[PDB]
């Protein structure tokens, strides 16, 4: 992290100075806002945390509950989700508190012994090289706590307006501004029944399975009925079952159970398959399933009956057209998370997929509100997120049931549950991949698979993808050709010359006057030479850019590979064409948009000209 | 970290429940306390943070300054210091905010060019395998902030009594209890001149170079005059000097300068050698030294003239006897940090050595106050800490000046500056090492050099030494012999049987009735077999101990080596005798006290009987 850019600032640097652009939080909900977010669940808080970074945007998030939750329903945190948490700068804390899932063990009835289970298998939960983060388990409420802290400490000093139930949402297609009218009812005793009305430019329903926003815009969850029903209980118990601290799938003649070890080393969650349910019944069933192993429950902090069918909305916004074109009406209301797609418990997605909906939408709304991107960009939210959620359902539709074909489905299921399987098809934002071989390890349309590199300014070993923070900026990862440092006339250095000095450059065309040169496009250069061979003093100013009020130099734009440790060279690991180099264009949500030749300046310009505004 | 032991507890688990044993903080300093700590510098806060973990002990820490500092004088954080920060559970946060020192570069005059410097060398700052943590740089104030937060969130809810200047300390050798009388003067305007008096059982002067506590007990810093004088300035500047983000030693005909890159990527500290100094003069000198590289200073958050000689007290307590025996008077007042030893700027110790003084004393004071250890244990504070500080001075005394002999001194200097060179000589606490070959990598008298292992309960890869938290507990790391799992009649399992069931066992003799079985002795077993081969259900209850009010099982006492990654097996890395196994006894300050045969139960008992109380 970088700080003290404009002068010494005492205290925790993660606490940003309050921006004068963001009015102080008021007891009453403001009369007009840029974005009204409905629901403080994972989807809403992810979106709020993202928008909190932009104090010039007036964001209001409402929640019917009267305050933050202390114990949540979800607890699974996927590898790709941890990568997003790193973008929000709190992955470290989650890693220290959460229960890591390293192995998953499988138990089944013992062939030579009646009414007893025995261990039948064990698998490494996350395949080697899949992600730099592990899969972990942590009370949903703690994730909310981190987002709320991020919102509070942001320049916006954003905090929720609790005890507010959104009753209706209406779009006035003839309105000049703030065309969306939201009606809310105050739920606390002190204001019970009081009605509040808010006018907004955009509204996002992150209000869950029974979303009133979805209903307001006439969308409906289409799918199959509750495929199954699960009794779920978080317990503090004593057992002699040896695998209780692992994630465990148990099949027995007494019923099926899934064990999810919880944060703290003691709490454990049991999913008991079912279909007047009491916790006593759930416990009794788990005991019968675990026999001969004993289970003595001392305390049950929470339990419930988790049952939901797989359903999905045909569209995630208020635009009727199934597939939008340049003449379709522009969207004003969006729905994210469970409000538009519910995945069966089998899917194993938990709250992970819902938060990716918000991470997709956040930067787009910010860019459009700031007049940096055409409103048409907003159509890509539904077209990207609805499609991948439906494709996921199609897969889990069949995954619901040769021996090497099963292992294949098992492996794919692992990539999907880890959240790294998302692959957007060609579109306004995603290329066709005709130059994929320039960087074969950075698949166009998929998330930027981070790899180690060494920072040239100080030899620090770092993960390249961690340059991608949740600050709304696009990233340009330029991997230099072998002779680029020695031959500035072409390749990487020529690209830099073009970006900084050519009027047609997207950097010159789209970076607002007066802002830092890397405020829209975050360019990072990676050379194949050892860090000791890259002379910073000889590089273009674009790669050692001054920024802020004092013109301080940003020394973190230049990297080399890890050449000390065998097999850790990113050019090898990510299949970079060494003789040609490659430009990997990454969106603010960390998804790869393009893999282009370093010298195709015209294509780079044309890409951004297609949706950004000068 | 483990939590929810006695029931579900919402919020950040690092915030402990307030103990009813610790009275609330009062505006006035209490009239009587167990421990009075003077000074909220690194030494005092380290000690306070340690004692804050024991709510049954009444600790009061006073400081003449009126509040916490925002910008400190020291900034170097050594590898061994990071290991202690990990023991206090905040190393993670420091790693994310601090500026890592990966390489150190050296610059000297360019042979073929007048008045100009050129790079002459580069070295990896921390040798491979030295520590699991890097050497980092971070504003002293931020370290204080972490300790203050730890103190505040501890069960004791400990916070300093600011604006108090200790004027005198007197020991009444005829007093029945609280024999030490401390006189304090309130410094704030509101109480300017008001005198407060506190009676304490023990007083620790962590009041710096001009310590009033040291003066009160007649001790004096003996040594040489200021060997040198350094102009020090923390600046936000723009330079084209290529190595500004590295730690850099610069020698030129215009003067000598040391560059220390600071947290945040922009701030930089310059030490300018000297001997009416103004910052303008310091800047002018740095510019002349850096020529032809330019240095344009935009802002100077802080600067000063750091000049101190190498001095040390002959003893760190109020006991006259040079070397205490069983008939010497018992100590009541101790001095730590700069109050008893000042190391030249060349030493490169910063605030690191001072905090180790407190980490040495903390657990000893707690054990004595709790009547768990004989008061004689307190003599070991001075005998251990004064000796290693003097030996350090002797070394830096000669280090102050064949070519392969210089590299030897350079390498040793590196181990010393990283803080891992401390090696206590045989004593009441430290053995002779006649069984050192049982575990050659765990040198008796030196800190426990952590290595990777795999936790059996959940296959989590962890650092074994991180079991050693700053909670005052002794650690017993038992490395099993090859056949121990298969032959319980001897070796590790027989040791467990002895520890839990034999009346002469130190565990049975010294663990207070009613407390958890691992409340004094934290036993961790490490087997050479893969984690998948260690059946938890077959192990003694001592290795899967129930604890707390609900009898929840602690699943973190059993480990195996990392056998997945080549060359990561701790039995190989730390030279464990595979056929014999080894018991490594580690003190609450992470220093190895003994390396004993697993079967020498008599020696284990005798060791603890020599200073613990039943
Ligand atoms: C009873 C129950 C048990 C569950 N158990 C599990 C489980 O065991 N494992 C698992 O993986 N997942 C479980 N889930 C699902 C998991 O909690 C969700 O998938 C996840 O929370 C979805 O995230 P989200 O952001 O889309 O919405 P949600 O988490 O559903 O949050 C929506 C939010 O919007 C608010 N809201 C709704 N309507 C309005 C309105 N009109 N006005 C204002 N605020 C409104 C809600 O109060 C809530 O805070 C469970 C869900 C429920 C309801
Ligand atoms: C002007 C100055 C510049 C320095 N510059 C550097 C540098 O550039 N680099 C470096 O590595 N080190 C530097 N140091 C030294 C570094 O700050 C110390 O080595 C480190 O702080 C020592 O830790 P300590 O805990 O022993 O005591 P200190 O940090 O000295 O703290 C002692 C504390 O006790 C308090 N105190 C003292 N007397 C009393 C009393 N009678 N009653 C109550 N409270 C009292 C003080 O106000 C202070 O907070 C500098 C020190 C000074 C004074
Ligand atoms: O994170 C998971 O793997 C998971 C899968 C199912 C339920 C659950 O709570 C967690
Ligand atoms: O941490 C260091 O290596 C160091 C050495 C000297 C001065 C300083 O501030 C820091």
């Amino acid at each position: 992290m970088q700080f003290h850019l404009n002068g010494f600032r005492p205290g925790n640097p993660l606490i940003a100075p309050a921006s004068p652009l963001a009015p102080a939080h008021t007891e009453a909900v403001p009369s007009q806002v840029d974005v009204l977010i409905v629901g403080c669940g994972p989807a809403g808080l992810t979106l709020a945390a993202q928008l909190a970074a932009f104090p010039d945007i007036r964001t209001c998030i409402v929640e019917q509950k009267e305050g933050p939750m202390e114990l949540g329903q979800a607890d699974g945190i996927a590898c790709r989700t941890m990568e997003m948490f790193e973008a929000f700068e709190f992955a470290d804390s989650i890693l220290k508190e959460a229960c890591w899932i390293n192995d998953v063990t499988f138990w089944k009835p013992d062939p030579g012994q009646p009414g007893r289970i025995a261990r039948h298998g064990r698998v490494q939960d996350t395949e080697d090289g899949l992600s730099e983060f592990p899969h972990v388990i942590l009370n949903q409420a703690r994730v909310h706590d981190h987002y709320l802290e991020r919102m509070r400490n942001s320049p916006s000093r954003l905090e929720p307006h609790y005890a507010r139930r959104v009753l209706d949402v209406k779009v006035d297609h003839g309105a000049a501004d703030y065309p969306v009218t939201v009606t809310l009812e105050r739920c606390d005793a002190a204001h019970a029944g009081q009605i509040e009305t808010v006018q907004a430019r955009y509204v996002v329903g992150c209000d869950g399975a029974r979303s009133n926003v979805r209903r307001a815009i006439g969308r409906q969850l289409v799918g199959d009925s509750a495929n199954q029903a699960w009794g779920v209980m978080d317990v503090l118990a004593v057992t002699d079952f040896p695998d209780v601290r692992y994630k465990v799938a148990i099949q027995s003649e007494q019923g099926n159970v899934l064990i999810i070890p919880r944060e703290g080393g003691h709490l454990v969650r049991f999913y008991v398959e079912m279909d007047n349910i009491t916790v006593e019944q759930l416990i009794a069933t788990a005991q019968r399933v675990l026999h001969p192993y004993k289970l003595e429950v001392k305390n049950v902090p929470w339990w419930s009956v988790y049952e939901i069918g797989q359903r999905i909305c045909a569209k995630y916004d208020d635009v009727v057209d199934a597939v939008a074109t340049p003449d379709s009406p522009l969207p004003r209301v969006f729905i994210a998370g469970d409000a538009c797609h519910t995945h069966s418990p089998k899917a194993g997605q938990g709250m992970n997929f819902s938060m990716q909906d918000s991470f997709n939408l956040g930067w787009k709304l910010a860019a459009v509100l700031r007049k940096q991107c055409a409103p048409e960009l907003l159509h890509t939210y539904s077209s990207e997120r609805q499609v991948v959620a439906q494709q996921l359902i199609d897969f889990d539709r069949e995954w619901a049931k040769d021996p090497k074909e099963f292992q294949k489905y098992f492996e794919q299921h692992g990539r999907f549950t880890a959240g790294v399987g998302t692959h957007y098809a060609p579109s306004l934002l995603t290329g066709q991949a005709k130059h994929q071989a320039l960087a074969s390890g950075f698949t166009v349309g998929m998330r930027f698979h981070s790899a180690p590199v060494v920072r040239v300014c100080d030899a620090k070993p770092v993960q390249l993808g961690h340059c991608g923070k949740a600050d709304g900026r696009w990233r340009l990862y330029a991997f230099a050709a072998q002779n680029d440092l020695a031959q500035p006339e072409s390749g990487l250095l020529a690209l830099c010359r073009f970006l900084e000095g050519d009027a047609a450059s997207p950097l010159r065309r789209f970076t607002p006057a007066g802002q830092d040169i890397d405020s829209i496009f975050d360019l990072r250069a990676v050379f194949p030479q050892a860090y000791t061979e890259v002379a910073l003093e000889t590089l273009p100013a674009l790669l050692l850019p001054p920024k802020g009020q004092l013109g301080m130099i940003d020394y973190e734009k230049v990297f080399s590979p890890d050449l000390k440790n065998a097999g850790q060279d990113i050019f090898e690991l990510r299949g970079i064409d060494r003789q040609q180099g490659a430009l990997v264009v990454v969106r603010p949500d960390q998804y790869v948009a393009q893999v282009l030749p370093l010298g195709d300046h015209a294509a780079l310009s044309a890409y951004f000209e297609s949706f950004m505004r000068a």
